[PDB]
């Protein structure tokens, strides 16, 4: 399989553009967990080989802690969204 749902990359909270930018630079990354491959254990995105999908933080700027906002990459450039530590995502649509 079933569809994600889709999200504007302009509709997208503004911490969570500014991490496509760094992304598309490939850095400086502000964690260090910032880049690691994502497993996708549980398959809630398409199934892939092993290293096709990386993950970054977004920052929330009013906690104190990391925070529970992710964009997942995958190896042919999509982008996916999660504000909630990867237990929904949506599928970036880079052209609104």
């Amino acid at each position: 399989d079933p569809a994600l749902a889709d999200v504007c990359r302009t509709k997208l909270p503004s911490q969570a553009q500014d991490t496509l930018a760094l992304i598309a630079k490939n850095g400086p990354y502000p964690y260090n967990r910032d880049g690691v491959v994502f497993e996708n254990r549980e398959s809630r995105l398409p199934k892939k080989g092993n290293g096709y999908y990386h993950e970054f933080t977004v920052v929330t700027p009013g906690s104190n802690d990391r925070g529970t906002r992710r964009v997942v990459t995958g190896g042919y450039g999509e982008q996916y969204w999660s504000p909630d530590h990867y237990a929904t995502f949506q599928e970036i649509d880079p052209r609104c």
